[PDB]
């Protein structure tokens, strides 16, 4: 998941593109809004049945606060095809 | 903007564009019903006017809207990663 040479600026806007529980590029990014945190809808929601909290800022969570993140989604599908456009 | 060789970098310029003022997102903020954003100030203004989503019309009042911090830092990281790769 690297970038042509050059573009090491690059890893900045990748990471905030990845999911705290998985690593992975934001699946169905949820938003917990009284925090503003993203995961994977199932990471997060996989975490809820555990914990009732965020899994970053410990506030407060259950599973019908959370709201799909859309441009999240928009993103990651847009920058994985820069860098396959690039990397060609 | 972007050089020739990063032109495909237009599409992320694009995302992080708010639908009211056409600048880079100030302040995102997500309205949860339908996951549109708009910068605070561009959205609070429209829906003292009129009560819905500029994009989708679905009804909006302010109490909806939360902070989409995430977006922020992309702005801010995108802007970094342009200004560093104009001569790319
Ligand atoms: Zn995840
Ligand atoms: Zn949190
Ligand atoms: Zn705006
Ligand atoms: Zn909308």
């Amino acid at each position: 998941s690297r970038w042509p040479p050059g573009l090491a600026v690059m890893k900045t806007i990748d990471d905030l593109l990845r999911c705290g529980i998985c690593f992975e590029y934001f699946n169905i990014a949820m938003i917990i809004p009284q925090c503003s945190h993203n995961y994977c809808s199932l990471c997060i929601r996989k975490f809820l049945s555990y914990k009732t909290q965020c899994p970053t800022c410990c506030v407060t969570v259950t599973e019908p606060d959370l709201k799909n993140n859309r441009i999240l989604d928009e993103l990651v599908k847009s920058l994985n095809f820069a860098r396959n456009h690039l990397l060609q």
